[PDB]
């Protein structure tokens, strides 16, 4: 129901994994850092997170092989707009082969909201992003994409 996201160097975030080992908190590594992704209900564990309310999810965050962040940036005029259309979701992402799970997420620090997919491999998202399935911008969108450690 929360999802806090930090950045760092892998070396120092490996450091909080092993601080709360009953926290289901998830490394994975980019290419300019790496990134933790943690989903409670209660508070975050990281020093001055990204914090977001989860507005939709399937599946269960545990070892994906491959992930990848859509960062939107929407307007405050334009958020009630956009989450609405998640309702109006096809609902087909869940149902590809190798799909492991999906967040969209509200952000509460900044503008920029997350969808957030998860993926057994690299591949898997490929077909999916090739398949038929698939102002209110403040900025240009962005995709992140982070591997296994
Ligand atoms: C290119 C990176 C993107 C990825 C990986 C991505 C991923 C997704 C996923 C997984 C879904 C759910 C599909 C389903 O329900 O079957 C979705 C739907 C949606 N996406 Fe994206 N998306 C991206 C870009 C964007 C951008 C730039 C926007 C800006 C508006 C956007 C707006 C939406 C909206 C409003 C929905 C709700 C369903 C719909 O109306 O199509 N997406 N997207």
């Amino acid at each position: 129901m929360k999802v806090y996201i930090t950045y760092g160097t892998a070396d120092f975030l490996k450091t909080i994994v092993k601080k709360h080992p009953s926290e289901n908190i998830l490394l994975m590594q980019g290419q300019e850092n790496a990134i933790l992704i943690h989903e409670t209900s209660g508070d975050t564990v990281f020093q001055a997170p990204h914090a977001y309310e989860v507005i939709d999810q399937v599946g269960e965050i545990k070892h994906p092989g491959f992930a990848v962040l859509a960062n939107i940036a929407v307007t405050q005029e334009g958020r009630p707009l956009f989450e609405n259309k998640f309702k109006n979701r096809a609902g087909k992402v869940e149902n590809e082969p190798g799909f492991e799970a999906i967040r969209v997420l509200r952000p509460l620090d900044s503008d920029t909201y997350v969808i957030l997919t998860l993926w057994e491999t690299e591949r898997a998202f490929q077909d999916w992003q090739q398949s038929d399935s698939y102002s209110i911008f403040s900025r240009p969108s962005y995709v992140t994409t982070y591997f296994a450690v």
